[PDB]
Parts: C-alpha cells; sequence; structure tokens
C-alpha cells in the first residue's frame, strides 16, 4: 500500500513510520510527504530519508475545501491509498474525509474519548489524571471522533509539565503508529460497512 504523511512539525511520528515502513515486511511504502508549513523539522526528515516532498500553504487558499482540493491533487499524482496525519494540525473538509473514508489515519496524545482538541496534554494534566495515552483511529467528519484502531497507556507523573508528558507519550506514539498503519495496509483491520472497526 502506498501511503503519504502528511505533518505541521518536528515529525517525530514520520520519523518512527520511516523506520518501520522500510523493515522487509512492511505491507506499506511511504512516497510522499506533505507539509502545511514550510521549514519545518519533519521536512528535513523525509529529504534525508530520500522521500519527496511538498509544501501546501493552507494560508494561500481562500477556505478549507480549495486547500484540502490541493492536498488531493497531490494524494492522486502519487497514486496514494492510505493517508497518515502525523502531527498535521488543520481540520480536513467533510468531503475530503468522506473520499478517504476508511484509508486515513490519525495519531492523538490522549486516550481518547478523552481530551478531544489541539492541546491534549494541557487539558490531561489540568484534570490531574495519572493515567493518559495516545490513540490512533480513523479520520471521521467529527474531529477525534473516529473508530479507534490501537491506544497505549502511559503514566502521568507528578511534577509532569506538557514537556516531560508529551516526551513520555510521544515513546508510545511511536510503537502505535507504525503498528496501526501496518495493520491498516496489510488489510488485516478495515473499517467495516457497519462503521465500525473489523478485524479481517
Ligand atoms: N475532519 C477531521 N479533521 C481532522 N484533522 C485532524 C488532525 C488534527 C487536527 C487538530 C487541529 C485542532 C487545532 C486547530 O488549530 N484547529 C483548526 C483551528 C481551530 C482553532 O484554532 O481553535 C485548524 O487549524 O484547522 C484530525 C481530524 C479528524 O479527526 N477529523
Ligand atoms: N491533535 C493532533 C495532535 O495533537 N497531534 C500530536 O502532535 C505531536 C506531533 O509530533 P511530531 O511532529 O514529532 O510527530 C504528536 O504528539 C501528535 O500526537
Amino acid at each position: 500500500a502506498r501511503v503519504a504523511v502528511l505533518i505541521s512539525g518536528t515529525g517525530s511520528n514520520l520519523q518512527a513510520l520511516i523506520d518501520s515502513t522500510r523493515e522487509p515486511n512492511s505491507s506499506a511504502q511511504i512516497d510522499i510527504v506533505i507539509s502545511n508549513k514550510a521549514a519545518v523539522a519533519g521536512l528535513d526528515k523525509a529529504e534525508r530519508a530520500g522521500i519527496p516532498t511538498r509544501v501546501i500553504n493552507h494560508k494561500l487558499y481562500k477556505n478549507r475545501v480549495e486547500f484540502d482540493s490541493a492536498i488531493d491533487l497531490v494524494l492522486e499524482e502519487f497514486s496514494i491509498d492510505i493517508v497518515c496525519l502525523a502531527g498535521f494540525m488543520r481540520i480536513l473538509s467533510g468531503p475530503f474525509v468522506q473520499k478517504w473514508n476508511g484509508k486515513m489515519l490519525n495519531i492523538h496524545p490522549s486516550l481518547l474519548p478523552s481530551f478531544k482538541g489541539s492541546n491534549a496534554h494541557e487539558q490531561a494534566l489540568e484534570t490531574g489524571v495519572t493515567v493518559t495515552g495516545c490513540t490512533v483511529h480513523f479520520v471521521a467528519e467529527d474531529v477525534d471522533a473516529g473508530q479507534i484502531i490501537l491506544q497505549e497507556a502511559v503514566p502521568v507523573k507528578r511534577g509532569d509539565t506538557v514537556a516531560t508528558l508529551s516526551e513520555r507519550v510521544k515513546l508510545a506514539e511511536h510503537k502505535i503508529f507504525p503498528a496501526a498503519l501496518q495493520l491498516v495496509a496489510s488489510g488485516t483491520v478495515q473499517l467495516g460497512e457497519n462503521g465500525k472497526i473489523c478485524w479481517v
């Protein structure tokens, strides 16, 4: 299966996906990395790995639909089967999500359905949980509400900050996102006709 990874930043999840998809038994290959932001470290990681990159600046487009159309054009150019959102921080439009339904994965640094949104660690710390984690899910129109594929719990330690908690949770992210991608790319897991997750 042919994979696009979309990013907005550092790209540690991208790097874990690059490493995993290059193992001999990988059912996924990463054929393009798309960033909505120029000059981010994730683009360096892609170039270093010999993977093509494109920057599609959302601030140059009139609305969300035009931006998504620009993304979609590149996805078609590279005959992409699966899209991974790996620190990509834009909400995708309904029609784009529907087109890629069952074919687009997102990583989120909480145990969904807790702490939906952009600042999950801040929320976790404010709430005072002692267990948080991360989630890979299929992308649905409703943000952070799509079908869950894998999750991993991560403890919150006394005195944690966003810096230390996000660091600990990223260790888990780098495990479950490659695992989830392999499950979907191998056809082991799919979004069922009833919309629920199906293990074949
Ligand atoms: N349809 C849909 N789009 C998705 N994108 C992402 C990937 C994760 C996106 C989380 C971004 C939230 C922070 C943010 O900046 N959101 C808006 C602006 C709202 C605001 O600034 O308060 C935006 O930038 O488009 C996941 C996901 C999903 O499950 N469903
Ligand atoms: N709402 C989505 C979200 O919060 N994504 C989070 O952004 C970080 C990106 O790190 P990276 O650029 O090093 O992969 C990751 O922690 C990811 O789960």
